């Protein structure tokens, strides 16, 4: 089904469980009818990441860097329960963590605002953008079970060959756990750049959260890198733009974030950008109401995703042959932002107007009273929602399609 | 001033605004009523630096001895603090030191005021966070890396064989590295205390980890809780109409945001730290939260303010400007400490004194007398004016006025 021709190639990464089911329908009804789109397909379904030894994940990452745009459905990350469940050869790493490792950059997350959906948090008047650092820390770590007594040490061995630098971290008297993790100056700096630059262009303030009182040298490095770069390259233009940058302790930032009105960029270390960008997304209404875009330092490569998970409890219900009502908006906006970036790379204005148009139609369709259960909950009580207040997953997508077909037909005479 | 205590309470003095407030609470709401032995330790930054942080260690060991510890918020120094106080070094968190020595779980909970509107529209009931007090980020070894090399991790068995070595990372230019740990023993301890506490509340229990990413580290948290539920707690919980569940941290923070509450949330050191601030501020103020570190045996309580020393307000204070610093958390550290002092001494009268003061604080807030953070909760941020609240001193005084009437009012 072709209409708008797209020269560029979109690298699509398929995922798992309920999101995989919605992914198919989104392609089927919202994208392909309108777009003549070259798709380099990569199945990051869990079975296929097992079949290929996770190499499908690595190749997909590399294919995104080549073509410039990636669009990824939520995937399962496996632990022991999951290894059992699929008879996996191993506990494979988060495909997300692997993609992010290879690409680098920053994951910008923002709520998708629907005026008829009450925010959960009375104070939040404006959107918060989270710049989550995509590299290192707890997401590329080495952890270990300890089985008996013994001493946990770190050796740093320099390249020159000067002697080993060792630290006794802990004497274990019994079983326990240990782990090491890292970050790089180079990375933190790209993470500083893109955050400073995004807030400069939104004309908004920038907060950095760390726990540099505790991790004096580790988090300390982030604080100093951001402060050094601010003085050097952003203070003058920030002060001229009527905005400001400040380091705040993670403690104080979450309290501020909860009570403030929004209108600022909040830069988080990896883990905080993981946790808080869900607290935020649910605060604004639902996990399905959020964009998530991994951006290059150079602005040429974009991996757009849904930030939420595979919606396992909903899939278990879909698998019984029971009805589901799962919010597909975050999956759809993975596509639109990917296609928007695709069109920017190609000098293709038609593609950008389509991407924007699909975002308008989703938001407008929700705004006109047509919505999945989770948004109906935001409006009507937790226990005072009924079947007539919301559309199921299929209907919602169907309604969305009806509207998109109509809007597109009218759109560019 | 006294009237009411045999057993001893160990007092830990702190920094900045919480210090200023700590004094007033002792002056006006505690010592006037209680004749109590206090073992005083000054964890103000100057004395920590001056004693090479030994008063902190001494304070932690005093708490184990007499069984009750009451602690004011302290500074934990980074580089700017070292400059500011002319410190010998970037001393580690005194809280992190107290907890490393004492072990256990820090249980936190909002202090409900009916005239204070919640910021989260869905929260009908309290959320209780159970924070693992040990290990992980708060007893870790972190370094800056200045040039390329290899970050290895060695475990050297007691048995004397050979080291178990993992390559973590090949550095090319500069960075940071850290190493951190926890123990089966502490994690197990953390679980039992959460299971017992959610069992006695007849409330469900959630543990959150990121075991999909930290598969062995967080996996151990998840495996230990699960095995303990099966063996020791699943049957009793099912009889009580409650459950235990592990959720991924992503799932739990989203759930907590849309839940009505009424559950005990088991949090890893880092998560309990951060999510207890998000939860206190979601309920109305950082001022309106309790925080009680409990020992595995439950013979030893350290109570505190979970929030910081309120540096921005200390600075107003220093210039002679008017402050409205919420003192309720600092007050409830006294009351919960003493509650346990009374629990230990079988002092029926002291348990009730603590209970009464808590009653009077909230009851005073609910009669319209409050500090500026709580006025901002009722009126808007931009619509509060001076007449909606009391400054810090007046507020403590109003409570003080109020507490005397109340106490005098009781038994007679
Ligand atoms: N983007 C990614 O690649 C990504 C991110 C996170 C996790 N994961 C992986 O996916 C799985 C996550 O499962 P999880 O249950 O922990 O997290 P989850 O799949 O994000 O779902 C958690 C819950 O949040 C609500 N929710 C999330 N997305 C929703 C949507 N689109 N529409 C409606 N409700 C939604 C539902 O609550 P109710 O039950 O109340 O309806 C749902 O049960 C794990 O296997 C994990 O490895 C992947
Ligand atoms: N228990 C502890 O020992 C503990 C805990 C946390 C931090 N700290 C230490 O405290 C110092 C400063 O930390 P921080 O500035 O990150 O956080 P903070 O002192 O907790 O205060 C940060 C902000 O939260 C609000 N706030 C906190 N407590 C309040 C109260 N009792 N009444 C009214 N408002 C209150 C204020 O908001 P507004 O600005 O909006 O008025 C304040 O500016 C650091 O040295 C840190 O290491 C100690
Ligand atoms: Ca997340
Ligand atoms: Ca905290």
């Amino acid at each position: 089904s072709q209409k708008i021709k797209v020269a560029g190639t979109v690298v699509e990464l398929d995922g798992d469980e309920m999101t995989r089911v919605i992914w198919k329908m989104i392609k089927e009804e919202l994208i392909f009818p309108f777009l003549d789109v070259p798709i380099e397909y990569y199945d990051l379904g869990m079975e296929n990441r097992d079949k290929t030894d996770d190499q499908v994940t690595v190749d997909a990452a590399h294919a995104i860097k080549k073509h410039g745009v990636g669009v990824k459905c939520a995937t399962i990350t496996p632990d022991e329960a999951r290894v059992r469940e699929f008879n996996l050869k191993q506990m494979w790493k988060s495909p997300n963590g692997t993609i992010r490792n290879i690409l680098g950059g920053t994951v910008f997350r923002e709520p998708i605002m629907c005026k008829n959906v009450p925010r959960l948090v009375t104070t939040w008047k404006h959107p918060i953008v989270i710049g989550r650092h995509a590299f290192g820390d707890q997401y590329r770590a080495t952890d270990l079970v300890v089985n008996g007594p013994g001493t946990f040490e770190i050796h740093f061995v320099p390249e020159s060959g000067g002697a080993a630098q060792v630290q006794k971290v802990f004497d274990f008297k019994s079983g326990g756990v240990l782990m090491g993790m890292y970050n790089t100056d180079e990375s933190i700096k790209d993470f500083a750049k893109s955050c400073f630059e995004y807030a400069l262009s939104k004309k908004w303030p920038l907060y950095l959260s760390t726990k540099n009182t505790i991790l004096k040298r580790y988090d300390g490095r982030f604080k100093d890198i951001f402060a050094e770069m601010y003085k050097a390259s952003y203070e003058a233009d920030y002060k001229k733009a009527g905005i400001w940058y400040e380091h705040r302790l993670i403690d104080d930032m979450v309290a501020y974030a909860m009570k403030s009105e929004g209108g600022y960029v909040w830069a988080c270390k990896n883990y905080d950008g993981d946790v808080q960008s869900d607290s935020v997304a649910q605060g604004f209404g639902s996990l399905g109401l959020m964009t998530s875009v991994l951006m290059s330092p150079d602005g040429r490569t974009v991996e757009a995703e849904a930030a939420h998970g595979t919606v396992t409890r909903h899939y278990r219900q879909h698998q019984k042959g029971e009805e589901t009502s799962t919010n597909p908006v975050a999956s759809i906006f993975a596509w639109t932002r990917g296609l928007m970036h695709r069109g920017k790379l190609d000098q293709n204005e038609k593609l950008v107007q389509f991407s924007m148009l699909l975002e308008k139609v989703v938001v407008s369709t929700i705004e006109a009273g047509f919505m999945t259960k989770d948004l109906a909950i935001c409006i009507k009580g937790m226990n005072h929602v009924t079947r007539s207040d919301y559309l199921n997953t299929q209907e919602f997508i169907h309604k969305l399609a009806d509207e998109m077909r109509k809007a597109y037909e009218r759109s560019k005479i």
